[PDB]
């Protein structure tokens, strides 16, 4: 459309609000509006990818950028007792989003099993 | 050491056997010990990368071939209803090897939270 037809491609082209962190050329990242730990946001890319199963190979660095943007939002927000980055693929991941999503969760211990 | 001095680069050295599902230049993929869910691997990089907020700049088209990885083995493995993908980093996040490792978790239903 840019961006996609998701609610992701609206946050992107800025026609719905979200509390956005960081953005370059390449993603966003936002916090979740239900958070599950104290600091709960998303990194999403501005290329519409539906699924992490739909991803090519060329695709490699754009979803690695995703992990160096976490990392870097992560410590800026403080996070830095550590934190859990999650990818959600299809109805047994939980996927709900139909646009692909890194979630990165931290102020509090994670458990396991992740779910 | 190659392979770094973790149990994960005794896997990578074969020096210690692991159930090893694919490998090329720049990572495996090998079962958990401990299955989370029905099929529970991991993708680990063959560069020794103690924590994910230890990763450069230039890592990121390794982080992200872990899961172009991750992805490909997962379909292989039959996970076709889908799967999570998760990164754990420090105490909160609950990492105990540090080497980074990116879990595929599949096979059943995953919940939410993720941990
Ligand atoms: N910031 C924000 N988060 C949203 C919105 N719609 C959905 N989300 C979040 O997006 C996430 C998508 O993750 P999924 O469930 O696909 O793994 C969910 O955690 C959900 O709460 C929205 O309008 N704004
Ligand atoms: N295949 C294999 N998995 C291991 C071995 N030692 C540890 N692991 C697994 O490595 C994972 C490391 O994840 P962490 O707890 O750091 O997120 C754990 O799930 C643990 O069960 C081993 O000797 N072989």
């Amino acid at each position: 459309r840019p961006g996609g037809d998701t609610i992701f491609g609206k946050i992107i082209r800025k026609e719905i609000p979200a509390k956005i962190i960081f953005e370059d050329d390449q993603c966003l990242a936002f916090h979740d509006i239900s958070p599950q730990a104290p600091t709960h946001f998303l990194v999403i890319p501005k290329k519409h990818i539906s699924q992490i199963s739909a991803a090519e190979d060329a695709d490699e660095s754009l979803l690695g950028h995703l992990m160096i943007v976490g990392k870097k939002c992560a410590a800026d927000l403080g996070l830095k007792k550590g934190y859990r980055m999650v990818v959600n693929e299809g109805s047994d991941g939980g996927q709900s989003v139909y646009h692909v999503h890194l979630h990165v969760l931290g102020g509090r211990q994670m458990n396991w099993p992740p779910g």
